């Protein structure tokens, strides 16, 4: 997918990381410090919109066939990586795990 | 995910049949002919926002936080139903290498919805 | 081959002018914006058919063999005034792998027209 | 570019061979015997129309401006093979050359 800059309008990856100091998590996030999160903006118009289901989905809005006719498309999370993370649990034991859905690497269009 | 039933307004699943011959597609796939891929639509309030039915990822949970405390851009962007999770289809079908090839097409088929 | 002017009616080369904007892609593309692209039309008669203007290639002159004697399917076939030459362009834009490129892009200016 | 069997009934290549005996041309070339000249056959939908020029003039057929509204798309070579051949010339002294568009090696829809 694209990578935001400022001058591409349609939908692409803006960098954007987050301190868990900054957001108080810390107590229970002992690391990493922070991370890329990341997030996904930008338009979604006809010229274009794994593709291959929305796809499908977009060869079907090309006639006026109803319900994908005003369906529109959004800019979103196309591909998640996950990331290792050391982090208290309920009772408070130190926990190591590979956490799912953490960062998101690439956006498109629904 | 959440499938959709008599009263439900908010993100969930529902079907969508497939037929090539509909999109053209039936020039080059041969098999499956057609097949159920499903589709993802609905409602998705602030307080479903990221959500994937009962469950909430950890960069859902990020972006919450921005959203909920109304820091920009988060506090804009809209939440969208879409897939959140898909199979992928055993497909039969000719390729630009001049010949039929037989393989899993990925993210074919939607398992779960959820809002952006 | 042959561009076109006033009472020309066989396949022949006239302007045709892309911009971007139009199609939408001035959305990835950034440079160039429109450039003169060309296009061929026209008929194409029987003793034309296979030329590429003032020339005739050694597979057209064994397909006319066969189209000039009746054998099928040469008989039935159409010829279609269709670019035999074009020139690349390099262009500026934004890929799938997140990144700006510069390339020469092939076979996006028609340089010559011909019966196919 | 797809290959004819005789199932795919879109643009494809079709196999096509030709003994220079068979046709007389024998007399003057010496080699080789016969070759797979090829053609293209096949129907060329809306669906489908190096196809990067093509592709700009189906983008604009999908709007009803109006050049290539009526603008049918054909069946014809996309990419052409030389071929080593010899040959009596004018003079007849025998003559070793590759010989531009002589195999057609792909199809595609205008
Ligand atoms: C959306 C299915 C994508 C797939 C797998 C493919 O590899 N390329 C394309 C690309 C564009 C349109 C259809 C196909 C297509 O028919 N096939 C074969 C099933
Ligand atoms: C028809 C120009 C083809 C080219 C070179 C490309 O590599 N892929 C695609 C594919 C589909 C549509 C446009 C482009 C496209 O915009 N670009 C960049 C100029």
């Amino acid at each position: 997918g694209l990578e935001c800059d400022g001058k591409v309008n349609i939908c692409c990856k803006k960098q954007f990381f987050v301190s868990f100091k900054d957001i108080g998590w810390n107590d229970w996030i002992i690391a990493p410090s922070g991370y890329h999160a990341n997030y996904c903006e930008g338009e979604c118009p006809s010229h274009i919109a794994l593709s291959f289901h929305s796809t499908v989905i977009n060869h079907y809005r090309m006639r006026g066939h109803s319900p994908f006719a005003n369906l529109k498309s959004c800019c979103v999370p196309t591909k998640l990586r996950p990331m290792s993370m050391l982090y208290y649990d309920d009772g408070q034991n130190i926990i190591k795990k590979d956490i799912q859905n953490m960062i998101v690497e690439e956006c498109g269009c629904s």
